């Protein structure tokens, strides 16, 4: 499992994982950072599953073709090699790892299949696939076969199938892409028929896989196999006398292998992204690093110039490059896994007899066309999102303070706890993060299963089904309003509210929500949560003037719905009115809303007049007897002062102190009465001043001239001279501390952490360990600060083992930060109101 301060690496079991581990030993020897190499089964399928929760390795190795889908899913960090490092590698290897313009992985080596032949059995291997039956019959007379290779994977078989005219890919525009038109042409039919015939005529067996083919060739049973450079080591060991040469032709045309770049990507979930970078750039991608790996299992033609210059003298590498020259470079588009499913199913089915050759190819063609239309749909919607986001970001640059902190969907768990939950547990301390603006995106309803699981609302099963793939729920479903109906045509939901009444219809049946809520009337209707056929319907339905939402009961009052759909339902009276004084919508374009965050807001002012209390929305110049209703979100008010800034046009003309608040619990707020006298002005800002975090780090910090992690600036024990570049939007006298934050989960259901009945409750504990700087005088714009500082040993790890004590096997630690934090008296805008 991933941990701060060490590296986990995944690579396939056919590559040089033991040599890679030797690189990792050198790293640890120079660096103190332990590196673990693993080769899980089906790693290319496991990765997107586990990385979607925030698990998986720090670094994943695979051929470049899968990485686009990973990147599109947010699973990969953009890598940041400088031009000097890029120049060390062959320039066009970088194109394999570039996706929508960005570099998403490091290229390591170019791979292609070759024909490998036993020179004692077959000094003159056939050029042609056509020669293979007659050759096999002849060798069968002395107990040998002509050719064995992996028939289970289309990486190996498709080159035959596409040989007779056919590119599997097309340059479509800007990019190599999957070819849909003419997948089942006469050339492909001829290739796959040829293969099926080799099987039916008993020159090959449909069950032959990678292990069977390898053991056969390496024990001298078969004169030929097809494989990549990685296979050469086990051949050398077996002492077979072998050559590597050009793939056979079919119908006079080359067998065009797939050309893959073995590539190293950094998991977005990694808190070790700088370490991963150092390992890959300065340890792996060096002559010594690649040599260690290559000496375990050969890499092929490596991306690193200096080392490839040695390798290209080997005739086996020359043969590999000759096949790669004739091959098809794989796209890295997201539809690549669906392509491979299609083409994998086709060969298996045709080879096993499950389908005729033409039915096999027809269904592949239909799958590939379906995948392409989905890609075209997505790209249209990703453009839509692109531009809404772009307006919202432009608006933020133009209209918010320069060093303002903004977020959007370790911290992921805490965002999720805010978004997926309701009431007291959802009051997360965003001010700790110096959060200023929260962006919400209405379309994240489609991502709500992950958000709900990560925020502890639902179980692993509800999130994405159990082992078999059963039990997933739909957490949120939007229902646009068309007259007196709310409809989701896709999901076949119709809600009719005509005739002052509600009828819910899903497909053909009438369904009875557990509850319906109406906003803004606040009417509610309790129902059974079932459909008329007797099946469960565990959903709540909320209707608003413009939209409806169907929500799974466990997220029926999620704060996301409050913020994105304007549904104020809460299990805590008061909660929603409070929330909206802490999140103020200051802009909205497309389906993006930007909220101004303040931990301290006023959601109601009452004024006493003629002796009766009445809520007011503005205030005139003069005297008022007032009662302010305050929301504290996620942290307490402590030793605060309350002011009114009288405002004219955009200028503070007076500061008027109206109250002191020594304490207010964030879960138990109470009204404050004040009597005030206001001068003339266009408007009045209510402003709270108390201690809190200020400043934004500009570059990574340095300890003793060394570049360090802003989230883990010092290990426990360590000390040093520290230097920080800090931005502030105004001047401050600040203290500086080291502050640790622990984010962890606690299992609250299920028998163990692997049970699909498990849900996990996130928690964040923040504490200030040491004051390392007093009265530092920060000035508007940029600043350099330098102090000596030590993090005592025991601080981290002491807490870590107290968590153990309290939670045992329920505990899962997700992040531990040690951060430098400035603290000063800071202003919080609680509410601005007009004069008149
Ligand atoms: O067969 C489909 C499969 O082909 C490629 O995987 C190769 C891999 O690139 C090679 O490094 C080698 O290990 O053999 C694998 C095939 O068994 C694609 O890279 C992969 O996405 C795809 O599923
Ligand atoms: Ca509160």
């Amino acid at each position: 499992k991933i941990e701060e301060g060490k590296l986990v690496i995944w690579i396939n079991g056919d590559k040089g994982y033991n040599g890679l581990a030797e690189v990792g030993k050198k790293f640890e020897k120079d660096t103190g950072i332990k590196v673990t190499v693993e080769h899980p089964d089906k790693l290319e399928e496991k990765f997107p599953q586990v990385a979607a929760t925030g698990d998986g390795p720090d670094i994943i190795f695979w051929a470049h073709d899968r990485f686009g889908g990973y990147a599109q899913s947010g699973l990969l960090a953009e890598i940041t090699p400088d031009k000097a490092f890029q120049d060390k590698l062959y320039p066009f290897t970088w194109d394999a790892v570039r996706y929508n313009g960005k570099l998403i992985a490091y290229p390591i080596a170019v791979e292609a299949l070759s024909l490998i032949y036993n020179k004692d059995l077959l000094p003159n291997p056939p050029k042609t696939w056509e020669e293979i039956p007659a050759l096999d019959k002849e060798l069968k007379a002395k107990g040998k076969s002509a050719l064995m290779f992996n028939l289970q994977e289309p990486y190996f078989t498709w080159p035959l199938i596409a040989a007779d005219g056919g590119y599997a890919f097309k340059y479509e525009n800007g990019k190599y892409d999957i070819k849909d038109v003419g997948v089942d042409n006469a050339g492909a039919k001829a290739g796959l028929t040829f293969l099926v015939d080799l099987i039916k005529n008993k020159h090959m067996n449909a069950d032959t896989d990678y292990s069977i083919a390898e053991a056969a060739f390496n024990k001298g049973e078969t004169a030929m196999t097809i494989n990549g450079p990685w296979a050469w080591s086990n051949i050398d060991t077996s002492k077979v006398n072998y050559g590597v040469t050009v793939l056979p032709t079919f119908k006079g045309q080359p067998s065009k292998p797939f050309v893959g770049v073995l590539s190293a990507g950094i998991n977005a979930a990694s808190p070790n992204k700088e370490l991963a970078k150092e390992f890959l750039e300065n340890y792996l991608l060096t002559d010594e690093g690649l040599e260690a790996v290559n000496k375990d299992k050969p890499l092929g033609a490596v991306a690193l110039k200096s080392y490839e210059e040695e390798l290209v003298k080997d005739p086996r590498i020359a043969a590999t490059m000759e096949n790669a020259q004739k091959g098809e470079i794989m796209p890295n588009i997201p539809q690549m896994s669906a392509f491979w499913y299609a083409v994998r199913t086709a060969v298996i089915n045709a080879a096993s007899g499950r389908q005729t050759v033409d039915e096999a190819l027809k269904d592949a063609q239909t799958r590939i066309a379906a995948a392409k239309a989905e890609a075209a749909a997505k790209a249209e919607a990703a453009a839509k999102a692109a531009a809404a986001w772009e307006d919202a970001l432009k608006w933020l640059r133009e209209n918010t303070p320069e060093y303002s902190t903004a977020t959007s969907w370790d911290r992921d768990h805490i965002l999720a706890l805010f978004l997926a939950r309701d009431g007291n547990i959802s009051e997360v301390d965003f001010e700790s993060w110096e959060l200023n603006y929260f962006l919400v995106y209405l379309n994240d309803w489609a991502k709500f299963n992950a958000i709900s699981y990560l925020g502890g609302a639902i179980t692993r099963r509800e999130y994405n089904g159990d082992e078999s793939g059963r039990g997933a729920v739909t957490t949120l479903l939007p229902l646009p309003r068309y007259g007196e109906k709310y409809v989701n045509l896709y999901a076949k939901v119709i809600v009719d509210v005509s005739n002052s009444s509600v009828k819910v219809t899903v497909g053909d049946r009438e369904c009875d929500p557990l509850m319906v809520t109406f906003t803004p009337s606040g009417k509610t209707i309790k129902g059974t949560g079932t459909c008329s056929d007797g099946n469960a319907f565990p959903y709540v339905l909320h209707l608003t003037p413009t939209i409806g939402v169907l929500a799974y009961y466990k997220v029926a009052t999620a704060n996301f719905i409050k913020l994105a759909f304007g549904v104020p339902a809460s299990t805590i009276p008061g909660f929603s009115d409070k929330l909206f004084s802490n999140f103020e919508p200051v802009y909205e374009s497309g389906n993006v809303i930007v909220y101004r965050f303040t931990p301290f807001g006023i959601y109601k002012i009452e004024e006493n007049i003629n002796g009766t209390w009445k809520q007011v929305y503005n205030l005139t110049p003069g005297k008022h007897e007032l009662k302010l209703y305050i929301s504290a979100f996620g942290r307490d008010i402590e030793n605060a002062t309350l002011y009114i800034y009288a405002i004219n046009n955009e200028k503070i003309i007076e500061k008027i102190k109206i109250a002191e608040i020594s304490h207010m619990d964030y879960l138990n707020e109470y009204p404050i009465a004040v009597n005030v006298t206001l001068p003339n002005a266009t408007s009045y800002r209510f402003v709270l001043v108390q201690k809190g975090p200020i400043g934004v780090l500009l570059d990574a910090p340095k300890v003793n001239g060394e570049i360090r992690s802003p989230t883990n600036i010092l290990r426990e024990g360590e000390s040093g001279e520290i230097e920080l570049k800090v931005g502030v939007d105004k001047d401050y006298t600040a203290d500086l501390y080291l502050r640790a934050t622990f984010i962890y989960l606690v299992r609250k259901s299920g028998k163990d952490n692997e049970d699909y009945d498990a849900a996990f409750e996130p928690q964040m504990d923040v504490f200030f360990i040491t004051k390392i700087g007093e009265n530092i005088q920060l000035k508007e714009g940029e600043n350099t600060v330098k102090v000596r500082a030590e993090l005592p040993e025991g601080v981290i790890s002491s807490y870590k083992d107290e968590l153990q004590r309290k939670y045992g096997d329920k505990l899962i630690i997700r992040g531990i930060r040690v951060e430098p934090v400035f603290i000063a008296e800071k202003e919080y805008l609680m509410l601005e109101v007009s004069a008149s």
